């Protein structure tokens, strides 16, 4: 242990996310029967938890979903036709002026309009039909941890809510216990890996790679690595693995790059009884932990 | 230079001047299929061109626009309710397993799907509802430069034919004309300005930031130069692509603010000659292209190798 407010904080999100999904329950079997009869013919995310709810909404809804661009509503000032499709909107203050703007336009474009904020006292909740809260408490460390993680949480438990796909809801009941046996399984990654690295590949497939986005950008804020993530098939190296659908085709480049004679760092979920949608999260809430040790051992404060 | 990527950079303006003459019938008709169709959304399947599709199908023609996930149906084995979308499937062959599929599956999920593509023959054109020829020609070079413009350029002209916006139709028809100024123009981009550069920012905003993407694949595929794009808001060398169209206060004023903070700048711009802000990235890219050849070889590397 660290005994850093980053590692403290990301030891709490499998208690955090445990209350927010019991409270959460209800609104979110509410917003899903809802959402059952609008029958969204599209999901825009509002805000790298896009990403992750592009496969999630894809793969589980088959419902096309996309990241807006936020110079569109701000900088060119342009409204979309969003009527009959879904926007979510991410933001943890819920305050910023171009998160309000972009929210404002998707509502009136005739957009059904979800929120997922941690502060519920913000002024997004004026704006949209239904407020999600994160429920992740105050986040002191610079560094985000189990604030992201229970955003993921929160995109999970709509669509399980939404779609009512018995697998995905057995994954939402499961995901406490499974990020709590994160937290307790053997650390992954370790300064050791990194002593001469400058420029990193962090390698993903699916959802994985959505996880991956995440992992570079905490290795350039908390460890001053210049890190960039790029999906297996389109491409040392940090092999994000999840034991999901995408694993024969992630593991063969990985196997070959190693071959070829690529520096790898394997990260992993920690136990093969995760399930698959949870196992992004599992293997984020390991390395939350890891690379705080990992930037002490550079000598930077998390 | 003599390099056969000038070579091909330099023709980029006749070429796409001769793509939008023989396309004009072609688009105009697929222009009236989807006024009738009337999208609700726009999807691109494809290998940057689609970043720069996005912001043109939103902001021309209010449509959200957005990239495909293949490896969905590829590896996750799942289909998308794609019914009333419209379906752009860029390919320079339109010979890729991923394209191909990913045409299927939008086709039989009740999309308008349309193909731009360099290779008219290419067996896309039996699944898709309507193929655009890019008519950029033969690339004998291994930097693509024409076929991208060609590929930006056939996108500009489907959304003049279809929006029938008054501006766009102007910046269209003005297309060749700025490509040519851009050509003419004086040189930006110089070796000198990389001498110490190992990473690189290269900061856009809107359609400027799409096509910084571009600009740092070439620095990184050309030059071996550590280069990653950045939207200018989201934000020690930095390339900073400046487009005088709307994003053009905040974008400067970023630029102004990380100047100041004590940044190393190269300035890029879409040239001295009155140019449409929406042809405007084309013009740098135009411009760039015809520069980072020198740079390449300057820095002793054959960019056709």
């Amino acid at each position: 242990t660290t005994n850093t407010i980053m590692e403290q904080e990301a030891r709490t999100a499998p208690q955090k996310i445990a209350e927010q999904l019991l409270a959460n329950d209800a609104i979110t079997e509410s917003l899903g029967s809802v959402l059952r009869e609008f029958k969204p013919k599209f999901v825009m995310i509002v805000g790298h938890a896009g990403v992750f709810a592009k496969y999630l909404f894809e793969i589980e809804a088959s419902i096309p979903t996309f990241a807006a661009a936020p110079s569109v509503a701000s900088v060119y000032g342009k409204t979309l036709k969003l009527a009959g499709g879904l926007v979510i909107v991410i933001s943890q203050s819920g305050r910023s002026p171009d998160i309000l703007a972009q929210a404002r336009m998707a509502k009136n474009a005739g957009a059904f309009c979800v929120a997922l904020v941690n502060d519920e006292t913000a002024p997004i909740k004026d704006i949209v039909d239904v407020v999600i809260p994160l429920r992740a408490g105050e986040e002191k460390a610079v560094a985000a941890t189990k604030s992201y993680l229970a955003t993921l949480s929160a995109l999970l438990q709509v669509a399980a809510k939404w779609t009512q796909n018995e697998s995905l809801v057995e994954a939402v009941n499961s995901l406490p216990q499974a990020l709590q046996a994160a937290v307790d399984a053997e650390p992954q990654l370790r300064a050791g890996s990194l002593t001469d690295v400058k420029n990193l590949v962090v390698l993903g497939r699916g959802f994985g790679y959505a996880v991956s986005k995440e992992i570079a950008l905490k290795l350039k804020e908390v460890c001053a690595i210049h890190a960039e993530a790029f999906s297996s098939a389109e491409f040392s190296i940090l092999d994000v693995c999840i034991r999901d659908e995408s694993y024969g085709s992630h593991v063969e480049q990985i196997a070959n790059v190693k071959q070829r004679g690529a520096n790898l760092i394997h990260l992993h979920q920690t136990s093969a009884d995760i399930h698959p949608r949870i196992a992004p999260l599992a293997l984020l809430q390991r390395f939350y932990i890891d690379v705080a040790a990992v930037a002490i051992a550079l000598g930077i404060n998390p």
